[PDB]
């Protein structure tokens, strides 16, 4: 059949349509109905798909996903596993984005040259790993790994699994691309299955169009506000409905993108139109073709059933500006100023950052560029600070060209290295002292607290690239664009119009330097070498196998109250120096969730030694003393990046188990994935019968089985004892990795020896 290559750079591996087609013919067969589109992927995908046992929800499926792709904040140690497996070249195509390590201070090509200097050590190792292994390397200074996805890799119908929770922007190009941790990742490139729990479907329903000041953003930061942070966990959003068409590629990709912050395994769009144009336009027109062949296995089947139908109509909607806290908080931009100065949120806006993987598109920058001209036209400059961050090279060599870039420096904004930068808080923020408190507006997707500075007094929003330029012209969130006057040099009050621009360049992509590296499949003859003293890289001691044992009387360290997000348990920033030494990042376990006893981040009462300390070393009191421990925590437990340190550290430190009332998706899989057990209350008022003090035997370890809760004893001080039930979501293949002590151990025990 066609013989139509993946990517430019792997041109021997074929797409493969053709099985995509006879997966999705089985599976409809025993099914009989309508399958949704990301149902035909997934399923399309499936390693078995005339034994694989399927229920929404329920089943787990083994999957064989078609390429891999880790930024560097992540890779360290999906590396470091791959080298432990033993295995000799990945299995599946396979990329390590430098994105990640980038610290925005001065501007992009000092920045860029500073953290080539600082970051040597682990670009070095990322770039030898890869000779090694097979796999893929963009360069410091390449882009952001979704937007290089996108723009690259990314094509109708790829499976594709990403070291990084923003991996659904994938979705814009009609794939299904989930995020996932460095473990999940070491399965597919070492040829295992990789296991996904069977998706609900959310379907989104888009009629008529987006006009003026409304954008892509806009109707994610109404999705995100109508289903809260927790709506979409364990779905995917399927987006459909005749105003799909009304969108451009980029903006699906943005869409789907923030999806992630209400927790969706993914999001997807339909094969259209829309996607041919930018598949021709980014050098891939036989994919497109490829793709018009198969177009019907690429959209939903007539009479699909979503679990949930939620209609957004695009003609209605109005620009929003999400946060301050969650980005589920949703406002209209025309009532953020009114509701800032009702709660106390500082209406003086001092950054406005755009750019980064949701929102640094070549339409996004004309749309920016075109309201910073009108303001340029009447002497104006930003009353507020401006940073730029280009997704891509290839997206700062063409708004280069095309003059963009140009108009956002003459309105006084600084252009960024093509790196996360400020979105993931690498960012040496100055204008303010350590708990100032004060106003920032981004085009980013996560907005939780000091996630962006480290300062937890910022009040960080999230709104749309036209909207952070037009509010960084104003310098205040008292400023609605649609309706608001302006004052020029000239003394003249004007009013602001809404952007038009080309969704794509009219001449085609400046591809710009020169940031990927092949593996050379000749040599591999590489040494990746890790320093034995080195304060960035270790290599990994295997953790210990399960003693057999039920887990008697453990240690409450922390009884977690609220929100207990990733970056509470494994705080980013200035911790990525970090992610390739399991040492010296588990100094910072837990230290931002708040102790439910004195409603402090770490600060716990040791339990021997009755003086309240930091988490971490409590942790390492118990783990030296010998005393097993628990983390109790509340609902969606580990919301947040896909970070496996989150569960690394954990169990380094004599972690045992982490018991709540729910847990988020990606976080529980890694949990399991390293030995520890994730567990829920069989009822979650069980949570307010345990109290810091109990300690607690998870009984009943020896036949853990699926579906079969397990017995929990809270011990009182006072000899009083409850025995509460303990769910968990366990299948036999999780229960293997429990027993031989992680998910790599069991890997290895099956490698004969
Ligand atoms: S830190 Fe921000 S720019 Fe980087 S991949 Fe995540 S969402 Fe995208």
């Amino acid at each position: 059949r066609a013989k139509v290559a993946m990517s430019h750079f792997e041109p021997h591996e074929y797409i493969r349509y053709d099985l995509l087609e006879k997966n999705i013919d089985i599976v409809r067969k025993r099914l009989n109905r309508p399958l949704t589109l990301s149902e035909k992927i997934v399923y399309g995908h499936l390693d078995d798909p005339a034994n694989q046992e399927i229920e929404r929800g329920k089943t787990y499926l083994r999957l064989r996903p078609d390429r891999v792709a880790m930024q560097d904040a992540t890779a360290q140690m999906a590396m470091l596993q791959f080298i432990s497996s033993g295995l000799p070249k990945v299995a599946v195509p396979s990329t390590i984005h430098c994105d990640h390590l980038i610290e925005a201070q001065l501007g992009g090509e000092k920045d860029l040259r500073r953290a080539k200097d600082i970051n040597q050590e682990v670009y070095n190792f990322l770039a030898t790993a890869g000779a090694k292994y097979g796999v893929g390397f963009w360069r410091p200074g390449s882009g952001i790994i979704h937007q290089i996805i996108l723009e690259n890799y990314a094509y109708p119908g790829v499976l594709l699994i990403g070291t990084d929770s923003h991996t659904p922007n994938g979705g814009g190009l009609g794939g299904i691309c989930i995020g996932v941790g460095g473990a999940d990742a070491v399965d597919v490139m070492a040829g295992i299955p990789w296991e996904l729990k069977c998706p609900k479907v959310i379907g989104v329903k888009l009629t008529g169009s987006l006009s003026g000041w409304t954008s892509p953003k806009d109707v994610i930061l109404k999705v995100a506000g109508i289903l809260t942070v927790k709506g979409g966990t364990g779905a995917i959003v399927e987006y459909h409905g005749p105003g799909v068409d009304s969108i451009s590629c980029t903006g699906m990709a943005t869409i789907c993108n923030m999806g992630a912050e209400i927790g969706a395994t993914t999001s997807v769009f339909p094969y259209n139109h829309r996607m041919k144009k930018y598949l021709s336009k980014t050098g891939r027109a036989d994919i497109a073709n490829l793709a018009d062949e198969f177009k019907d296995h690429l959209v939903p089947d007539p009479g699909c059933h979503y679990d949930q139908v939620i209609e957004i109509n695009l003609s209605e909607l109005k620009p929003h500006i999400n946060g301050p806290f969650t980005p589920d908080l949703a406002h209209p931009v025309a009532e953020v100023g009114s509701v800032a100065e009702k709660e106390g949120w500082p209406l003086d806006i001092r950054v406005g950052l755009i750019g980064s993987c949701t929102n640094s598109s070549y339409e996004d920058m004309g749309r920016s560029a075109a309201v910073a001209k009108q303001a340029l036209a009447h002497g104006l400059k930003c009353k507020s600070q401006f940073t730029i961050t280009p997704g891509s090279e290839q997206i700062r060599a063409t708004i280069e060209r095309d003059g963009y870039a140009q108009v956002l420096r003459d309105v006084g904004g600084i252009v960024l290295a093509n790196a996360c930068g400020p979105c993931i808080g690498q960012w040496d923020r100055k204008d303010i002292k350590k708990g100032e408190k004060n106003t920032i507006v981004t085009s980013y997707n996560r907005n939780f607290t000091g996630r962006n500075d480290a300062n937890p007094e910022t009040h960080a929003f999230v709104t749309s690239p036209e909207i952070v330029t037009a509010l960084a012209i104003a310098g205040t969130l008292k400023f609605n664009p649609e309706t608001d006057f302006l004052t020029g040099k000239d003394g003249k009050k004007f009013k602001l119009e809404a952007p038009d621009a080309d969704e794509l360049p009219r001449a085609e992509f400046d591809p710009g330097q020169d940031t990927y590296q092949h593996p050379p499949k000749d040599s591999s003859g590489q040494r990746v070498d890790v320093s034995p003293t080195s304060q960035r890289l270790q290599l990994l001691e295997p953790f210990d196998k399960w003693d057999g044992k039920d887990l008697e009387d453990l240690q409450i360290l922390i009884k977690v109250k609220g929100k207990c997000t990733t970056d509470h348990i494994s705080a980013a920033g200035p911790w990525l120096k970090f992610r390739g030494h399991l040492d010296n990042i588990s100094n910072n376990l837990l230290i931002g969730a708040i102790n439910i006893e004195n409603r402090k981040a770490n600060s716990v009462r040791n339990a021997v030694t009755q003086e309240f300390g930091p988490v971490p070393d409590t942790a390492r009191y118990y783990k030296q003393h010998g005393i097993r421990w628990v983390v109790i925590g509340d609902e969606n437990y580990g919301e947040g990046s896909s970070q496996e340190h989150s569960a690394l550290e954990p169990r380094h430190l004599g972690g045992r188990a982490i018991i709540t009332k729910s847990f988020a998706r990606i976080h529980e899989t890694n949990l399991k994935k390293q030995g520890l057990l994730p567990l829920t209350f069989a009822d979650p008022a069980d949570y307010n019968k345990i109290h810091p003090v109990d300690k607690l035997t998870i009984q009943g370890l020896k036949d853990f089985a699926p579906g079969k809760p397990l017995k929990c004893i809270i011990k009182h001080p006072n000899g009083t004892q409850e025995t509460i039930l303990l769910n968990h979501t366990f299948n036999e293949t999780q229960i293997e990795w429990f027993r031989a002590g992680s998910a790599l151990n069991r890997m290895k025990e099956l490698q004969q020896k």
